[PDB]
DNA sequence: AATGTCTGCCCC
DNA sequence: ATTCTGC
DNA sequence: GCAGAATGGGCAGACATT
């Protein structure tokens, strides 16, 4: 019986210990439990194991089950170049729950806040039993309806799903559903799972399998070994290849040693693309990159576009996460061949999209980039011009450059591609040790329209293979110094319970700044990373006598969430942003700047709090709109 | 045919 | 995006 | 330091409601 299930049992056997016969399809419990036990630990290689023993039954028992099992433990739909999207939020989600259960959507949604998971609320409350690939494809079929009265479609399946619940399965289908799996294991830890599977219980035996075990035969440490060479086998494929309808096919058939020869990085498929990790100060530069030589650049505001070049002509471009943006920039596409030189007939670059204002000639914030229309866009509509600023090449006619270094990369970008100004240009550089000129140059690119600096080495260690280090970049941002970015004195007025770790307490909070001319507090953002745990659990102890019942009629939050818990305003924190920007539905400092928008924070974080302020001598919304008007 | 609300492997 | 935390 | 999971503002689409 699945509801026996251990997969996190001691020697495990992937055919005796499974919880379904050969064939068979796998029952969707046997998926829950392994989500039971995975959730109940926290060290990552214990859960690793646990996934890897309920892969190993599906390998050897129900291959075809295999991708499905994979995506629901990754909570994914598919590719990510394709797009599949539930469309399903916590509304249509918690109306789901009541009708399967009778109860008031109200009462619902009340202990759905109150405990912080919609998943303990619609099995407490609660026909075939559910499977792992019925499942999936309940959730692919969700996510394909459209038109009118779709939303009704989409609830009727959510019900019969919880009507044929049983265990744990209405939990882990609600938590699927709102996109807060929340395991402790996501996208890593499931490939780790997965190459350790495939090794440990090879695919394609007849069965019964012979090898159930493959590493038996080997010491504990050969054994751990072999398993981290057949992990960055997969990790290195999949960084390259995010895309688990190529691998799977290719992984069952060929085996894992064969992978890299089968899947490999071309133009038209997406790849993982390199992140930077936040970096303090200059100093602190020169201490993590040591005595490699290393260049500067912009850090220009804008969207990542992943532009791709396929043999024949055929370009498609991909955002930061592999999303399919090809559609919404067709005038790139129509200026490919301005950018490239004959001899180029294929390439993948790495650049950030940036608005451009074709009269004035100078970049537009990101704010402006974000009016841009989004899909199936005609060239002629188009009234945010663009302006690429390349500053990586990836893959150039057929050869990949992942496992070449940095120096070489740039320099063939820059002999293989023409600039032309306000369309496709090189971003700005400076090689230099000189500790002066970085200074000079981190202040000069905020002059010129952009968040800082990109700091990366040349030679050493500047590959692009991101299976072996996915942030090998780092980025110099103003607000990152502990004394340059603008801070703000903020009062807390409300809180809001929070979910999955902030089960029980408050996850985030509503911020306000005065408004001396009519002595009202203004709604100004909210807040919800900065704290540590044990912060956050005494601004708990503080806040819990604050609580009211009803709003002060002086606090004015306009458009803003109303929060769970009111709080009368008496605490005030400080803040620190990155930038600040016009607000839909703030009310802070309306009328100062723009006639109907208020001013927000963008990318708050809790600083340290200011028990030596009051509310009224926080920062003004006057003061707000000069801090505005500051950036220009 | 406006207006209002929710959603997003959204973008940052 | 920023930030924190167990490993 | 990796991996994971908390949380932010704000936009265009999509869909519900009037
Ligand atoms: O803050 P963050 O880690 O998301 O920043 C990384 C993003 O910054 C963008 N960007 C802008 N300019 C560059 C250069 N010159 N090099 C690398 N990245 C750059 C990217 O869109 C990246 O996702």
């Amino acid at each position: 019986d699945p509801s026996g299930y251990n997969p996190a049992k001691n020697n495990y056997h992937p055919v005796e210990d499974a919880c379904w016969k050969p064939g068979q399809k796998v029952p969707y419990l046997a998926v829950a439990r392994t989500f039971e036990k995975i959730e109940e630990v926290s060290a990552r290689l214990r859960m690793v194991e646990t996934l890897s023993n309920l892969l190993r039954s599906v390998v050897a028992l129900s291959p075809p089950d295999l991708l499905p099992v994979l995506y629901l433990s990754l909570n994914h739909l598919g590719p990510p170049q394709q797009g599949l999207a539930l469309g399903v939020g916590d509304g249509v989600l918690l109306k789901a729950v009541a009708q399967a259960t009778g109860r008031q959507l109200e009462s619902v949604r009340a202990e759905a806040a109150e405990k912080g998971d919609v998943g303990l609320v619609a099995e407490n409350s609660r026909p075939p039993p559910l499977t792992a690939s019925g499942v999936f494809s309940k959730f692919r079929d969700i996510a394909r309806l459209t038109g009118s009265a779709s939303t009704a479609k989409k609830i009727d399946i959510i019900k019969g799903l919880f009507v044929a619940c049983r265990h744990s399965e209405a939990r882990f289908i609600a938590r699927s559903l709102s996109g807060r799996l929340r395991l402790g294991l996501a996208e890593q830890s499931v490939l780790a799972a997965l190459s350790q599977a495939v090794s440990l219980t090879p695919p394609g035996q007849e069965f019964p399998p012979a090898m159930v075990d493959a590493g038996k035969g080997k010491t504990a440490e050969a054994r751990k070994t072999w398993l981290e060479e057949q992990g960055m086998i997969l990790k290195q494929t999949f960084c390259e290849v995010p895309d688990l309808d190529r691998i799977i096919p290719v992984l069952l058939e060929h085996g894992l040693e064969r992978l890299p020869e089968h899947c490999k990085l071309s133009p038209g498929i997406p790849l993982k693309p390199m992140l930077a990790h936040p970096t303090r100060g200059i100093s602190e530069v020169l201490k993590r990159f040591e005595e490699a030589a290393f260049t500067c650049e912009y850090k220009y505001d804008g969207q990542r576009a992943q532009i791709h070049a396929l043999e024949g002509g055929e370009v498609k471009i991909f955002s930061r996460n592999q999303a399919d943006n090809t559609g919404k920039y067709p005038d790139i596409i129509s200026r490919i061949p301005k950018i490239k030189l004959p001899s180029v007939t294929s390439f993948i670059l790495d650049t950030e999209a940036v608005a451009w204002d074709r009269e004035k000639k100078q970049i537009q914030p990101f704010q402006v980039l974000t009016t841009r229309k989004r899909k199936e866009v005609d060239a002629s509509e188009i009234q945010v011009q663009v302006c690429l600023y390349a500053f990586d090449l990836i893959y150039l006619n057929g050869e990949s450059l992942v496992r070449e270094p940095l120096s070489r990369r740039r320099q063939l970008l820059r002999e293989n591609f023409v600039e032309t100004e306000g369309e496709f240009v090189f971003a700005t550089s400076l090689d230099t040790k000189d500790i002066e000129q970085i200074a000079e140059f981190l202040e000069q690119s905020v002059k010129d329209s952009c968040e800082g600096l990109m700091v990366k080495t040349l030679d050493v260690d500047a590959t692009y293979e991101i299976a072996k280090r996915s942030h090998n970049w780092l980025k110099l941002k103003k607000d990152y110094l502990d004394g340059v970015g603008d801070t703000l004195d903020l009062v807390v007025i409300g809180a809001y319970l929070g979910r999955g770790k902030r089960a029980g307490r408050y996850g985030g909070f509503l911020l306000a700044s005065y408004d001396e001319d009519s002595e009202e507090l203004q709604a100004i953002c909210k807040l919800g990373t900065g704290f540590s745990d044990e912060e956050l659990e005494e601004h708990h102890q503080s806040l819990k006598a604050l609580v009211l019942p009803s709003p002060r009629p002086y606090v004015r939050i306009d458009g803003a969430v109303i929060p769970d818990h009111w709080l009368d305003p008496s605490a005030v924190w400080e803040v620190k942003c990155a930038d600040l920007s016009l607000s839909p539905i703030y009310p802070a400092a309306r009328g100062l700047v723009d006639s109907d928008k208020g001013i927000s924070l963008r990318f708050p974080r809790f600083i340290r709090v200011r028990e030596d302020k009051q509310p009224e001598q926080a920062t003004t919304s006057a003061q707000v709109a000069c801090l505005y008007r500051k950036q220009s």
